[PDB]
């Protein structure tokens, strides 16, 4: 394991993500935690901007799976995929390629409760 558990605390719920530190963007996110951001939704994707800009993607994907965590360089955003985006009817299609850097491991079911504009506290997981 070179993985790190990050807790995301929203207003309406919370989750834990597991991120692979082998990816440059994850190494840099590590150095910025703790930070806070603000949530946006796009269908069943939550995304929020981060203070890390890494354009190069070691693992770009133009289709993702339920539970995937992506980094989207155009918006410098972490993206949480829990269902379909407005882009497709038979798969989860991000707007453009995202660097799939980890997985939602707890609280996947809380995500549908999160509204646009909720603050998020980005933290290392306490367990």
């Amino acid at each position: 394991h070179h993985h790190m558990r990050v807790e995301l605390l929203f207003e309406s719920g919370k989750c834990v993500i597991d991120l692979n530190e082998e990816y440059e963007v994850v190494k840099l996110l590590k150095e910025k935690i703790p930070f806070e951001s603000v949530v946006n939704t796009w269908g069943e994707e939550i995304y929020f901007s981060t203070p890390v800009n890494v354009q190069k993607m070691e693992n770009p994907r133009e289709v993702v799976e339920i539970g995937d965590v992506g980094y989207w360089p155009p918006g410098k955003a972490l993206c949480l995929f829990f269902g379909k985006t407005p882009m497709s009817d038979d798969k989860i299609q991000p707007a453009s390629a995202v660097n799939v850097i980890g997985k939602i491991v707890e609280g996947l079911e809380d995500l549908k409760k999160i509204k646009d504009g909720e603050k998020v506290a980005v933290r290392f997981a306490s367990s």
